[PDB]
């Protein structure tokens, strides 16, 4: 069984794309999913995924963002969820997608300064149906 | 694997969707009627979504709605916004879900209450199942 | 497979916790979960779930309406996993909980609130249930 679940951590960059850790209670044993620089879900088999997201934030439009992205092809949306205590919610994204081998999938926000990074906060995942 | 996810249609309180970008249509067993309503072949288990987003500029409802086939509509799902109200145009995602079991025929679809707040902009908004 | 999906019912104000019913389309797809005393979704099996629960709803302050997703386990005190808490007439608003949590055998879940008397039970607003992964 292929799925990868993953956590948030502060990006120490720039970018709207968020940045992600290997601190998951699963150990993706398998290698048909990896995290490649701390940014991107990169599959190896083909198939049918359902990808997800949570992502949790501070408020005072917000949008988080599923997008895809292939060697030679530019950055696509899959998913796009917009809103409008320290003013805390959560996004949630979640869908069935085909991906081919090498493609990748990554999240960016409007705001990443106000996102909640911890465990049980702010996660990115899927698994191959 | 039986699972379909299908994307808002440029526009009639009921959605359109389209086969078009990034959807998936897994196979035969599922289809897309009338641009509208998501038909599955075969009997039992669906995870069925939805994720409506609109200007929330009385509340917005969005509704998930069922056709079996021998029997009258019924609501699966409904969410209210309360929009106040609650900028230029405040989007706003509302998304629906639940484990439904369905019959030969069965076909879902998505009500809305104010079909021009609805946004098309390229990921906002879409439909899918999945078999269980 | 094991899943369930549970309608709203009315309840006192008396109690903060819902009430469920396995009426009009609801789902408890084989024995190893069960709706106990119209109130918790209690599994068998231990596992990986997603839990969900969407509650419409609309006083002495303006104190936000809240709703807990609790955690009942055989021999462990009652827990919190999640909380919503949001800020007319009526301001009818939807707020959703849910999430991904290892079970164990017997394990129960519930969901709280502020105002019972202020949630919506109309069909399809408010609703309950589980999918095991
Ligand atoms: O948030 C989810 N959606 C976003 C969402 C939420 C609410 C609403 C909406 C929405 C969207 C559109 C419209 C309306 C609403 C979206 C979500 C999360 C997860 C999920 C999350 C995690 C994760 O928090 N994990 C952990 C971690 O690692 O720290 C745990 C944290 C704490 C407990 C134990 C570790 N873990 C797993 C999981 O199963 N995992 C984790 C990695 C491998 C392992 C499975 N496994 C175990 C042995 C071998 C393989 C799955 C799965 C799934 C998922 O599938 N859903 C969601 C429901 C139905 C579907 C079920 N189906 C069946 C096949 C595919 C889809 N949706
Ligand atoms: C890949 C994609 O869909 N990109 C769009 C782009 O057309 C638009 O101009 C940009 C502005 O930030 O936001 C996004
Ligand atoms: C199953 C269901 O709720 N059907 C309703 C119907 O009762 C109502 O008369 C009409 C106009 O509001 O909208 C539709
Ligand atoms: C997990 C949790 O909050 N348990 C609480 C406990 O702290 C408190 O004694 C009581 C107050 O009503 O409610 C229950
Ligand atoms: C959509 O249809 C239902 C059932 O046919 C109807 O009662 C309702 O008015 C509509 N729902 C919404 C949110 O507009
Ligand atoms: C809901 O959860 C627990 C019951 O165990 C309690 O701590 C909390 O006070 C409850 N919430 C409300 C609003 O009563
Ligand atoms: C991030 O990704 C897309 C793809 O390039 C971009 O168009 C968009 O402005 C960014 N996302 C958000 C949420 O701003």
């Amino acid at each position: 069984q292929i799925a990868a679940h993953v956590i948030s951590e502060a990006s120490s960059k720039t970018t709207s794309v968020l940045q992600w850790a290997e601190k998951g209670y699963y150990t993706m044993s398998n290698n048909l999913v990896t995290l490649e620089n701390g940014k991107q879900l990169t599959v190896k088999r083909q198939g049918l995924y359902y990808i997800y997201a949570q992502v949790t934030f501070c408020s005072n439009p917000f949008i988080a963002s599923l997008c895809l992205k292939s060697p030679g092809r530019f950055e696509r949306i899959l998913l796009r969820a917009a809103n409008t205590p320290c003013g805390q919610q959560s996004i949630h994204l979640g869908g069935v997608f085909e991906l081919q081998p090498g493609a990748s999938v990554f999240v960016n926000v409007t705001d990443p300064s106000q996102v909640s990074h911890g465990t049980g906060f702010t996660s990115f995942g899927l698994l191959k149906l």
